[PDB]
Protein backbone atom coordinates (compact mmCIF):
# COMPACT_ATOMS: atom_id res chain seq x y z
CA UNK A 1 0.00 0.00 0.00
CA UNK A 2 2.86 2.62 0.55
CA UNK A 3 4.86 2.38 -2.47
CA UNK A 4 1.62 2.51 -4.36
CA UNK A 5 -0.07 4.87 -2.64
CA UNK A 6 2.15 7.78 -1.82
CA UNK A 7 1.14 10.97 1.12
CA UNK A 8 0.09 13.39 -1.48
CA UNK A 9 -2.98 11.63 -2.68
CA UNK A 10 -4.15 9.39 0.15
CA UNK A 11 -7.63 9.95 2.57
CA UNK A 12 -6.52 9.95 6.00
CA UNK A 13 -9.67 7.15 6.34
CA UNK A 14 -9.26 4.94 3.66
CA UNK A 15 -6.14 2.37 5.62
CA UNK A 16 -7.52 3.50 9.45
CA UNK A 17 -10.30 1.15 8.23
CA UNK A 18 -7.22 -1.05 6.26
CA UNK A 19 -5.30 -0.85 9.16
CA UNK A 20 -7.40 -3.03 11.55
CA UNK A 21 -7.04 -5.92 8.94
CA UNK A 22 -3.60 -5.75 9.44
CA UNK A 23 -2.99 -5.66 13.02
CA UNK A 24 -2.85 -8.99 15.32
CA UNK A 25 -2.54 -7.05 18.93
CA UNK A 26 -0.56 -9.00 21.68
CA UNK A 27 -0.37 -11.88 19.43
CA UNK A 28 2.64 -10.76 17.99
CA UNK A 29 6.37 -11.50 19.25
CA UNK A 30 9.41 -9.84 19.02
CA UNK A 31 12.68 -11.69 18.96
CA UNK A 32 16.40 -10.66 20.38
CA UNK A 33 18.48 -12.75 22.63
CA UNK A 34 15.55 -13.97 24.35
CA UNK A 35 12.00 -13.39 22.85
CA UNK A 36 9.19 -11.23 24.12
CA UNK A 37 6.40 -8.97 24.04
CA UNK A 38 5.40 -5.38 25.06
CA UNK A 39 1.96 -4.66 26.62
CA UNK A 40 2.20 -1.07 26.74
CA UNK A 41 2.94 -1.00 22.52
CA UNK A 42 0.74 -4.25 22.00
CA UNK A 43 -2.67 -4.87 23.73
CA UNK A 44 -5.95 -6.49 22.82
CA UNK A 45 -7.01 -3.48 24.13
CA UNK A 46 -6.08 -0.89 21.28
CA UNK A 47 -8.43 -2.63 19.36
CA UNK A 48 -10.87 -2.90 21.65
CA UNK A 49 -10.76 1.21 21.88
CA UNK A 50 -10.80 1.33 17.62
CA UNK A 51 -13.12 -1.45 16.99
CA UNK A 52 -15.27 0.65 19.34
CA UNK A 53 -15.02 4.23 18.40
CA UNK A 54 -14.45 3.25 14.35
CA UNK A 55 -17.65 1.11 14.13
CA UNK A 56 -19.99 3.53 15.69
CA UNK A 57 -18.62 6.19 13.13
CA UNK A 58 -18.97 3.90 10.49
CA UNK A 59 -22.47 3.18 12.29
CA UNK A 60 -23.44 6.74 12.63
CA UNK A 61 -22.46 8.36 9.24
CA UNK A 62 -24.30 5.80 6.92
CA UNK A 63 -27.50 7.01 8.85
CA UNK A 64 -26.47 10.44 7.58
CA UNK A 65 -25.87 9.75 4.10
CA UNK A 66 -29.59 8.09 4.23
CA UNK A 67 -30.50 11.88 5.90
CA UNK A 68 -28.50 12.92 2.86
CA UNK A 69 -30.33 10.91 0.19
CA UNK A 70 -33.50 12.44 0.34
CA UNK A 71 -32.68 16.05 0.10
CA UNK A 72 -30.86 15.93 -2.83
CA UNK A 73 -33.52 13.71 -4.28
CA UNK A 74 -36.17 16.75 -3.20
CA UNK A 75 -34.78 20.01 -3.72
CA UNK A 76 -35.41 19.44 -7.56
CA UNK A 77 -31.59 19.25 -8.36
CA UNK A 78 -31.29 15.57 -8.94
CA UNK A 79 -33.29 16.19 -12.52
CA UNK A 80 -30.54 16.96 -14.22
CA UNK A 81 -26.62 16.05 -15.10
CA UNK A 82 -24.99 13.32 -14.86
CA UNK A 83 -26.62 9.50 -15.96
CA UNK A 84 -27.67 8.23 -12.24
CA UNK A 85 -27.91 10.70 -9.21
CA UNK A 86 -26.46 7.68 -6.77
CA UNK A 87 -23.08 7.31 -7.48
CA UNK A 88 -22.65 10.69 -7.86
CA UNK A 89 -24.38 11.05 -4.47
CA UNK A 90 -21.71 8.46 -2.93
CA UNK A 91 -18.77 9.52 -4.47
CA UNK A 92 -19.53 13.62 -3.34
CA UNK A 93 -19.84 12.33 0.53
CA UNK A 94 -17.03 10.01 0.51
CA UNK A 95 -13.91 12.62 0.40
CA UNK A 96 -16.60 15.20 2.20
CA UNK A 97 -16.70 12.75 5.23
CA UNK A 98 -13.15 10.47 4.67
CA UNK A 99 -11.14 14.06 6.07
CA UNK A 100 -13.58 14.88 8.37
CA UNK A 101 -14.41 12.16 10.53
CA UNK A 102 -15.30 13.12 14.74
CA UNK A 103 -19.24 13.48 15.46
CA UNK A 104 -19.04 17.26 16.18
CA UNK A 105 -18.47 18.98 13.01
CA UNK A 106 -20.85 17.03 11.22
CA UNK A 107 -22.26 20.70 10.48
CA UNK A 108 -19.10 21.28 8.47
CA UNK A 109 -18.57 18.14 7.18
CA UNK A 110 -22.05 17.49 5.48
CA UNK A 111 -22.66 21.18 4.48
CA UNK A 112 -19.31 20.46 2.12
CA UNK A 113 -21.34 17.55 0.88
CA UNK A 114 -23.85 19.78 -0.01
CA UNK A 115 -22.14 22.78 -2.39
CA UNK A 116 -19.79 19.80 -3.24
CA UNK A 117 -22.93 18.51 -5.58
CA UNK A 118 -24.27 21.76 -6.08
CA UNK A 119 -21.40 23.04 -8.24
CA UNK A 120 -20.80 19.92 -10.80
CA UNK A 121 -24.46 19.70 -11.83
CA UNK A 122 -24.34 22.88 -13.10
CA UNK A 123 -20.90 22.54 -14.09
CA UNK A 124 -22.32 19.92 -16.55
CA UNK A 125 -25.64 22.30 -17.40
CA UNK A 126 -23.35 24.56 -18.80
CA UNK A 127 -21.39 22.58 -21.30
CA UNK A 128 -24.86 21.22 -22.27
CA UNK A 129 -25.84 24.63 -23.57
CA UNK A 130 -22.36 25.57 -24.97
CA UNK A 131 -20.93 27.65 -21.77
CA UNK A 132 -22.90 31.15 -20.44
CA UNK A 133 -23.47 32.66 -23.46
CA UNK A 134 -26.88 31.13 -24.39
CA UNK A 135 -27.95 30.08 -20.77
CA UNK A 136 -30.90 31.96 -19.73
CA UNK A 137 -32.31 31.03 -16.35
CA UNK A 138 -30.90 32.53 -12.73
CA UNK A 139 -28.07 30.48 -11.48
CA UNK A 140 -28.07 32.82 -7.87
CA UNK A 141 -31.58 31.29 -7.03
CA UNK A 142 -30.19 27.54 -6.55
CA UNK A 143 -27.57 28.78 -3.79
CA UNK A 144 -30.90 29.16 -1.50
CA UNK A 145 -31.63 25.43 -1.75
CA UNK A 146 -29.37 25.03 1.53
CA UNK A 147 -31.72 26.19 4.10
CA UNK A 148 -31.10 29.34 5.71
CA UNK A 149 -29.31 29.47 8.85
CA UNK A 150 -28.14 32.81 10.08
CA UNK A 151 -24.26 31.82 11.49
CA UNK A 152 -23.54 30.24 8.05
CA UNK A 153 -25.32 31.31 4.88
CA UNK A 154 -25.04 35.63 4.86
CA UNK A 155 -21.41 35.40 3.63
CA UNK B 1 -47.98 72.45 21.12
CA UNK B 2 -50.03 70.05 24.29
CA UNK B 3 -53.70 71.22 23.03
CA UNK B 4 -53.52 69.33 19.32
CA UNK B 5 -50.28 66.91 19.95
CA UNK B 6 -51.60 63.89 21.75
CA UNK B 7 -49.20 61.17 23.05
CA UNK B 8 -50.26 59.13 20.31
CA UNK B 9 -48.80 61.95 18.11
CA UNK B 10 -45.92 63.17 20.01
CA UNK B 11 -42.53 62.91 19.12
CA UNK B 12 -39.35 62.97 21.15
CA UNK B 13 -37.26 65.56 18.87
CA UNK B 14 -39.92 67.63 17.73
CA UNK B 15 -40.45 68.34 21.41
CA UNK B 16 -37.60 69.32 22.40
CA UNK B 17 -36.65 72.01 20.00
CA UNK B 18 -40.22 73.31 20.68
CA UNK B 19 -39.55 73.50 24.39
CA UNK B 20 -35.65 75.95 24.15
CA UNK B 21 -38.05 78.56 23.08
CA UNK B 22 -40.11 78.77 26.22
CA UNK B 23 -36.82 77.86 28.31
CA UNK B 24 -36.06 80.02 31.30
CA UNK B 25 -33.05 78.74 33.46
CA UNK B 26 -32.39 80.83 36.33
CA UNK B 27 -34.57 83.87 34.87
CA UNK B 28 -37.78 82.17 35.49
CA UNK B 29 -39.04 83.42 38.96
CA UNK B 30 -40.89 81.02 41.01
CA UNK B 31 -44.37 82.38 43.35
CA UNK B 32 -44.90 81.52 46.86
CA UNK B 33 -45.87 82.72 49.80
CA UNK B 34 -42.60 85.15 48.93
CA UNK B 35 -41.35 86.00 45.31
CA UNK B 36 -38.37 82.97 45.72
CA UNK B 37 -35.75 81.23 43.57
CA UNK B 38 -34.76 77.56 43.24
CA UNK B 39 -31.35 77.35 41.91
CA UNK B 40 -31.31 73.43 41.43
CA UNK B 41 -32.70 72.62 37.97
CA UNK B 42 -34.60 76.13 37.65
CA UNK B 43 -30.73 77.09 36.06
CA UNK B 44 -29.42 78.71 33.74
CA UNK B 45 -26.57 76.73 32.55
CA UNK B 46 -29.08 73.91 32.20
CA UNK B 47 -30.11 75.57 29.41
CA UNK B 48 -26.92 76.05 27.86
CA UNK B 49 -26.88 72.11 28.69
CA UNK B 50 -28.82 70.54 26.15
CA UNK B 51 -27.77 72.93 23.95
CA UNK B 52 -24.71 71.81 24.34
CA UNK B 53 -26.17 68.63 23.58
CA UNK B 54 -28.50 69.78 20.77
CA UNK B 55 -25.76 71.10 18.15
CA UNK B 56 -23.47 68.15 18.26
CA UNK B 57 -26.95 65.76 17.66
CA UNK B 58 -27.56 68.63 14.42
CA UNK B 59 -23.93 68.20 12.85
CA UNK B 60 -24.55 64.47 12.49
CA UNK B 61 -28.02 65.45 11.14
CA UNK B 62 -26.11 67.26 7.86
CA UNK B 63 -23.83 64.70 6.99
CA UNK B 64 -25.61 61.31 6.99
CA UNK B 65 -27.58 63.67 4.78
CA UNK B 66 -25.16 64.73 2.56
CA UNK B 67 -23.99 60.97 2.96
CA UNK B 68 -27.22 59.12 2.28
CA UNK B 69 -27.68 61.75 -0.71
CA UNK B 70 -25.13 60.66 -2.72
CA UNK B 71 -26.09 56.22 -2.08
CA UNK B 72 -29.59 57.44 -3.59
CA UNK B 73 -28.12 58.54 -6.80
CA UNK B 74 -25.81 56.06 -7.94
CA UNK B 75 -28.45 53.34 -7.00
CA UNK B 76 -30.49 53.84 -10.00
CA UNK B 77 -33.79 54.34 -7.90
CA UNK B 78 -35.07 58.10 -8.99
CA UNK B 79 -36.19 56.21 -12.29
CA UNK B 80 -39.31 55.06 -9.50
CA UNK B 81 -40.28 57.43 -6.53
CA UNK B 82 -41.95 60.45 -6.37
CA UNK B 83 -41.37 63.38 -8.48
CA UNK B 84 -39.33 64.84 -5.40
CA UNK B 85 -37.30 62.42 -3.93
CA UNK B 86 -35.00 64.95 -2.24
CA UNK B 87 -37.98 65.52 -0.61
CA UNK B 88 -39.20 62.29 -0.37
CA UNK B 89 -35.75 61.46 1.29
CA UNK B 90 -36.05 64.54 3.91
CA UNK B 91 -39.23 62.93 4.88
CA UNK B 92 -38.09 59.35 5.09
CA UNK B 93 -35.08 59.97 7.17
CA UNK B 94 -36.38 62.89 9.13
CA UNK B 95 -38.84 60.40 10.84
CA UNK B 96 -36.02 58.02 11.96
CA UNK B 97 -33.76 60.88 13.08
CA UNK B 98 -36.69 62.43 15.05
CA UNK B 99 -36.95 58.76 16.69
CA UNK B 100 -33.70 57.68 17.62
CA UNK B 101 -31.28 60.77 18.56
CA UNK B 102 -28.82 58.80 20.54
CA UNK B 103 -25.74 58.53 18.73
CA UNK B 104 -24.34 55.32 18.37
CA UNK B 105 -27.42 53.59 17.39
CA UNK B 106 -26.79 55.27 13.44
CA UNK B 107 -26.97 51.45 12.07
CA UNK B 108 -30.77 51.39 13.12
CA UNK B 109 -30.81 55.07 11.68
CA UNK B 110 -29.91 54.36 8.27
CA UNK B 111 -31.30 51.33 7.96
CA UNK B 112 -34.59 52.41 9.11
CA UNK B 113 -34.27 55.24 6.12
CA UNK B 114 -32.85 52.76 3.45
CA UNK B 115 -35.57 50.01 3.95
CA UNK B 116 -38.09 52.37 3.18
CA UNK B 117 -37.09 53.53 0.09
CA UNK B 118 -36.83 50.81 -1.69
CA UNK B 119 -39.89 49.10 0.29
CA UNK B 120 -42.00 52.11 -0.87
CA UNK B 121 -40.68 53.29 -4.41
CA UNK B 122 -41.84 49.88 -5.21
CA UNK B 123 -45.55 50.51 -3.98
CA UNK B 124 -45.17 53.24 -6.81
CA UNK B 125 -44.41 50.79 -9.54
CA UNK B 126 -47.07 48.64 -8.86
CA UNK B 127 -49.69 51.18 -9.29
CA UNK B 128 -48.86 51.46 -13.25
CA UNK B 129 -48.59 48.18 -13.73
CA UNK B 130 -51.75 46.91 -12.46
CA UNK B 131 -50.32 44.31 -9.06
CA UNK B 132 -47.97 41.48 -9.11
CA UNK B 133 -49.70 39.67 -11.97
CA UNK B 134 -48.24 42.16 -14.74
CA UNK B 135 -44.78 41.92 -13.30
CA UNK B 136 -41.94 41.34 -16.23
CA UNK B 137 -38.69 40.74 -13.91
CA UNK B 138 -37.93 39.40 -10.20
CA UNK B 139 -38.44 42.01 -7.40
CA UNK B 140 -36.68 40.24 -5.38
CA UNK B 141 -33.10 41.51 -5.86
CA UNK B 142 -33.34 44.81 -4.58
CA UNK B 143 -31.49 44.44 -1.11
CA UNK B 144 -28.45 44.53 -3.79
CA UNK B 145 -28.34 48.41 -2.79
CA UNK B 146 -28.33 47.31 0.64
CA UNK B 147 -24.50 47.28 2.07
CA UNK B 148 -23.31 43.78 3.10
CA UNK B 149 -22.41 43.49 7.12
CA UNK B 150 -20.91 39.96 7.12
CA UNK B 151 -23.64 39.48 10.31
CA UNK B 152 -26.51 41.35 9.68
CA UNK B 153 -27.49 41.06 5.58
CA UNK B 154 -28.62 37.25 4.78
CA UNK B 155 -31.55 37.25 7.94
Amino acid sequence: YAMDYPWKASLPRIETRLYLDQYGGSGDVWIGKVLHRMTLFCNDLYLKAAKADFSNFQKECRVELNGLRRWYLRSNLEKFGGTDPQTTLMTSYFLASANIFEANRAAERLGWARVALLADAVSSHFRRIGGPKNSTSNLEELISLVPFDDAYSGS
